C-alpha cells in the first residue's frame, strides 16, 4: 500500500455546514447551488479539501446527522445532479471534497429501522439493537442499564408494539445499529460508503468513530456524575471489542480502493491506543479529531463552565503533537466546528471590534504553528464570535440547546437562577454559536439570504462580514490567506515539524518550537491573557529573528509581549 499522502497532510480543510452556508433561492435555508456559487470564495482563503456536513435525505432532528437515505439528497440543499454537480464544481477549481460518514446510527425513519421495529420475526430485526425490559423492586419497568443519551435522557426507548427497548446514544429518533450483524454492515458499506466513493469524492470525516462496538453485557456506566441515576456511556463503549475488526474492514472493502483521506471524530486519551487508529501500519485510518482541546473551558457531562488552566492547554497541545515526527501516525488540529461555539469568544476576547480583529488573528497563529492537518470552519476566517446575551433562547434551535434547557426548566421546576445559568453555559459553548448562517456582506442577513432565514444572523454582521474583510489589508480574513501562505512555504517545520514545550511553568504565555529534520527551527510564543507580559526570547534561544507577530512585527515591543499577542521566531 504506497499512497498518495501528501495533499491530506499539508492540504487546508474548509467545512462547510450547508444549511447555513449560502441561501441560493429565499427559502431561508443554505443549498448546494449557493455553496457551488460560494468555491471560489473557498478557494480564495486557501483551501485545499472541502468538508461537507451532511447533506443526505434526513428528517433534520440532528440537522442532518439522523439519516433515512444514504442514497439521496435533502431537498431543500438540491437535486441529486446538484450534489454531482457539486462534486465536478470543486474537481474543475482544484478543491478536494470529503462527506459525512455517519453510521454509528441511522433516522428511525430509515427503511432498516421501520422494517426492524416491525416485529422481533422481520429479518432486519437484529440490524438494531433491542433488548427486554427489566423490573425493580416495586415490580416497576424499567431500562437495561443506567446509559444516558449523548442529548439527555434514557439511551434506551421503548417500543409498545414489540415490548423492547432499543438503544439510540444521540436522539430518540437516531437508533444504533448493531455492528455485530453482517448483513447490517454490508448494507452500510454498499449505501453510505462505496455509493459515494464509486461517485468521485476524496475521502470521509467519520462520525464518532470509536463507538460502533458496544461490549456484549451493555453493563452500568461508571458513576462519573456523583449520585445523578443515569450515566453517559462514552467511556465504556469507545474502543469496543469489535470496532478496530470494523474499522479494518472499512478499509480493506473501501477506503484502500480508492486515492483518500479518512479523519475520524472521537480519539482515546492514551498515545498506543491512538495509533491503534492512525499508525499507517495499522491500515484503518488517517488521522483523528481529539476533543481533549474543546474541553479545556467545560464538562459536558455536569455542564459547568470553567476558566481555562494554561498549563492542562500545554500538556493538551503537545499530547497530539507528539504523534508528528516520533511515530507513523498523523494528528489533526482545530478550534471550531458545527458542534463548538466560535474561538474568539472562547480562547480569546470578542469584547470590541479592536479586540475582534485582533484575536482573530491570535488564534490564526496559534493554528497555523500545529503540525498534522489543518481544519477551518466557516467563519472562522472572518471571525465570527457567539451570539451576544441578548439573543434569547427560543433562538438556540439546536436538539441539544433544546433539551438541556428544558431538562433544566423540569428538574428545577422553572427555578429562574437555574434557567439563568443554564443560559449562560449556552450562551459560552452550545452548537447554535457555529449554525448562525454566514455573513457576506452589511445586506439584510448579512446577504446569507434574500427571505427568511431557518437560525437567525449573529447581530455583529454590519462589521464582521466577508466584503468588509476582502479588501482591508488589516483584516482577519487577510491575515488567514497570509498565514495559510506561511504555512505551505515553511512546511518542513509548520506542518511536519516536532513540537516541544519550553517556559512549562508559565501560567501566562505558552511557549513552543516546532522543528523539522533538517533542523530547521521556529519558536512560538503566545500571550493569552489581557496584560502586557516581561518575555524574554533570549532566555529560550540563543539566536532569534523575528518572523511575524499577531499584532504587527512594528507593534512588537523586545522584552515583552502584549495582550494576546503572538509571536513566531527563526532560532537555532
Ligand atoms: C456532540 C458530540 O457529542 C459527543 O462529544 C461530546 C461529549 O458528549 C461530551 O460529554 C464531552 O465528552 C467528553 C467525555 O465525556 C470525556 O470522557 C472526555 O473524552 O472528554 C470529552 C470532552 O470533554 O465532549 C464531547 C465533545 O463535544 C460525541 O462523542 C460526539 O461524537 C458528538 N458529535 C458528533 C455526533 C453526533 C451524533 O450524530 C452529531 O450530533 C454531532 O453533530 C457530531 O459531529
Ligand atoms: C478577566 C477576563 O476579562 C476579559 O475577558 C472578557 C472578554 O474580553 C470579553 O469579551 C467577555 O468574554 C465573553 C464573551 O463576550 C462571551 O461571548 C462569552 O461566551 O464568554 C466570554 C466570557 O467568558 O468577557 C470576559 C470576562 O469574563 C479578558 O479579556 C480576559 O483576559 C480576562 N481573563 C483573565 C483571567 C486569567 C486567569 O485564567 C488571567 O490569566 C488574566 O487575569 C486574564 O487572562
Ligand atoms: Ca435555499
Amino acid at each position: 500500500q504506497e499512497r498518495n499522502t501528501a495533499w491530506w497532510r499539508e492540504g487546508t480543510v474548509y467545512q462547510v455546514y450547508p444549511s447555513s452556508f449560502k441561501d441560493s433561492n429565499g427559502d431561508g435555508i443554505g443549498d448546494i447551488p449557493g455553496i457551488i456559487s460560494k468555491l471560489d470564495y473557498i478557494k480564495s482563503v486557501g483551501t485545499d479539501i472541502v468538508w461537507l456536513s451532511p447533506h443526505y435525505k434526513s428528517p433534520q432532528v440532528d440537522m442532518g446527522y439522523d439519516i433515512s437515505d444514504y442514497k439521496a439528497i435533502h431537498e431543500p440543499y438540491g437535486t441529486f445532479d446538484d450534489c454531482i454537480k457539486l462534486i465536478q464544481e470543486c474537481h474543475d477549481r482544484g478543491l478536494k471534497i470529503i462527506f459525512d460518514l455517519v453510521v454509528n446510527h441511522t433516522s428511525d425513519q430509515h427503511e432498516w429501522f421501520k422494517q426492524s421495529r416491525s416485529s422481533k420475526s422481520n429479518a432486519k430485526r437484529d440490524w438494531y439493537i433491542w433488548k427486554p425490559a427489566k423490573y425493580d423492586e416495586q415490580g416497576n419497568r424499567i431500562p437495561p442499564n443506567n446509559w444516558e443519551s449523548y442529548f439527555g435522557g434514557s439511551a434506551w426507548e421503548w417500543d409498545e408494539e414489540t415490548q423492547e427497548y432499543y438503544l439510540h446514544l444521540f436522539a430518540k429518533e437516531q437508533p444504533d445499529i448493531n455492528w455485530r450483524n453482517l448483513q447490517a454492515r454490508e448494507a452500510i458499506y454498499k449505501d453510505a460508503i462505496l455509493f459515494w466513493l464509486d461517485r468521485g469524492i476524496d475521502g470521509f470525516r467519520i462520525d464518532t468513530v470509536q463507538i460502533y462496538s458496544k461490549p456484549e453485557d451493555f453493563p452500568d456506566a461508571p458513576e462519573r456524575v456523583p449520585g445523578q441515576k443515569l450515566q453517559n456511556p462514552s467511556i465504556i463503549v469507545e474502543t469496543g471489542p469489535q470496532l478496530h475488526e470494523i474499522l479494518q474492514e472499512m478499509n480493506r472493502k473501501a477506503f484502500s480502493k480508492y486515492d483518500i483521506m479518512t479523519v475520524g471524530e472521537g480519539s482515546p486519551p492514551s498515545l498506543e491506543k491512538t495509533l491503534e487508529y492512525v499508525s499507517s501500519s495499522r491500515h484503518e485510518i488517517d488521522m483523528l479529531f481529539s476533543f481533549d482541546f474543546g474541553a479545556l473551558d467545560h464538562r459536558e457531562i455536569a455542564h459547568t463552565l470553567n476558566d481555562i488552566d494554561m498549563v492542562e492547554m500545554k500538556e493538551t497541545v503537545y499530547r497530539w503533537q507528539r504523534l508528528v515526527g516520533k511515530t507513523d501516525g498523523w494528528t489533526t488540529f482545530f478550534l471550531e466546528n458545527h458542534d463548538s461555539g466560535r474561538s474568539i469568544s472562547r480562547f480569546a476576547s470578542d469584547a470590541t471590534p479592536e479586540a475582534r480583529n485582533r484575536s482573530t488573528k491570535f488564534l490564526a497563529v496559534l493554528q497555523a504553528t500545529m503540525s498534522g492537518t489543518l481544519y477551518l470552519y466557516q467563519g472562522q476566517e472572518i471571525g465570527i464570535p457567539n451570539l451576544p446575551d441578548e439573543v434569547p433562547i427560543e433562538e438556540y434551535k439546536d436538539v441539544n440547546s433544546i433539551n438541556y434547557y428544558n431538562a433544566v426548566k423540569e428538574d428545577t421546576k422553572n427555578d429562574p437562577d437555574a434557567l439563568k445559568k443554564a443560559k449562560k453555559y449556552l450562551q459560552k459553548v452550545a452548537r447554535d454559536h457555529a449554525r448562525s448562517p454566514m455573513q457576506w456582506d452589511a445586506s439584510k442577513h448579512s446577504g446569507f439570504t434574500d427571505g427568511e432565514p431557518w437560525m437567525i444572523v449573529n447581530p455583529i454582521y454590519p462589521e464582521v462580514n466577508v466584503a468588509a474583510q476582502e479588501w482591508d489589508a488589516d483584516s482577519g480574513l487577510n491575515f488567514w490567506r497570509h498565514i495559510l501562505k506561511f504555512r505551505r512555504q515553511h512546511k518542513d517545520v509548520m506542518v511536519y515539524g516536532t513540537l516541544e514545550v519550553l517556559d512549562k511553568e508559565n501560567t501566562k504565555v505558552f511557549t513552543f518550537t516546532k522543528a523539522s529534520e533538517s533542523g530547521r527551527t521556529f519558536l512560538v510564543a503566545l500571550n493569552f491573557t489581557d496584560k502586557a507580559v516581561d518575555y524574554d526570547v533570549d532566555q529560550f534561544a540563543s539566536k532569534s529573528t523575528l518572523l511575524l507577530s499577531s499584532i504587527g512585527n512594528v507593534h512588537h515591543k523586545s522584552g515583552s509581549l502584549q495582550p494576546l499577542e503572538a509571536v513566531i521566531f527563526e532560532i537555532h
